[PDB]
């Protein structure tokens, strides 16, 4: 009956949500990245300054 | 004349925009100093690596 | 014969060569980590603002 | 006497290194181009691909 349709729409609504979800995760690891890019940016910066004192 | 007082509209126009968006603004202002930090304690750790080595 | 004694001697020989250079290489690969770190630092900051516009 | 070339050497010694260092000079502010400009193509790098997601 419509009892089927209104199952398969949660189904779709479930799989759009743990769609979103992978992409929220997607962002996250972004950021990480970008944040491990700026250390070592600084820690090489510094490293190379530090051997020029030499 | 008009002018005057259409300008001091977009003036409190304005400020209750910001107003509006102060947590937006803050979060965005704490993720630039995480940033920041970590730039920094890669930069002193590398700088103390190289003077260390001498 | 010889061909086999003399390679013995060049093969020796270079391993030699790069024991007396690897300071040199050394910091050789330091300055292209360094390059790289601040072209990955770009990107994620790119990135980031590109995907924040939207 | 032979102390007015002494001293005139000296000089020249002086002129001499105090030249080298202005190449010096020349050097690093070539490798810090070097390093900014990796940067900014990494920046206009991620900044386009982040607006392509759109």
């Amino acid at each position: 009956d419509d009892s089927e349709l209104r199952n398969a729409f949660e189904t779709a609504l479930h799989e759009f949500k743990k769609y979103h979800s992978i992409e929220a995760k997607g962002y996250d690891e972004t950021y990480k990245k970008l944040i491990m890019s700026w250390y070592y940016a600084g820690y090489y910066t510094g490293l190379a300054e530090g051997l020029a004192k030499s």
